[PDB]
């Protein structure tokens, strides 16, 4: 599935971010070129933009009581003007950031929830645009 592919991108990207930043990824255990390009795009976006996503994280204030609907409403703000590649990279970086914040809040149970929320959101709201615009191959053509 494209859905399966998308859940795997999510897990790869979050594992990479946790590993990179000193955290455990142990909740988790041509695709390769997409994963690599996405890893690199996340790093570039984070070095350059240095976004704390302060507004979003504070709006969410994630706890193990938080439901997907609340994540969806916040993340929707990245797409108020619709989808493009840079906002997709920002969505991946935002979810890496929420993962790291959850660990830092001693709420490590949320990491696997956030990967599930991200896959649902990506498959529901983002894939339509991705497919319309040449799929992940185009992502590699632009970034990779």
């Amino acid at each position: 599935h494209m859905s399966q592919s998308n859940r795997e991108l999510v897990v790869d990207f979050l594992s990479y971010k946790l590993s990179q930043k000193g955290y455990s990824w142990s909740q988790f255990s041509p695709m390769a070129a997409v994963k690599q390009a996405l890893r690199e795009a996340g790093d570039e976006f984070e070095l350059r933009a240095r976004r704390a996503f302060s507004d979003l994280t504070s709006q969410l204030h994630i706890t193990p009581g938080t439901a997907y609907q609340s994540f969806e409403q916040v993340v929707n703000e990245l797409f108020r003007d619709g989808v493009n590649w840079g906002r997709i990279v920002a969505f991946f970086s935002f979810g890496g950031a929420l993962c790291v914040e959850s660990v830092d809040k001693e709420m490590q149970v949320l990491v696997s929830r956030i990967a599930s929320w991200m896959a649902t959101y990506l498959n529901d709201h983002l894939e339509p645009w991705i497919q319309e615009n040449g799929g992940w191959d185009t992502f590699v053509d632009l970034y990779g």
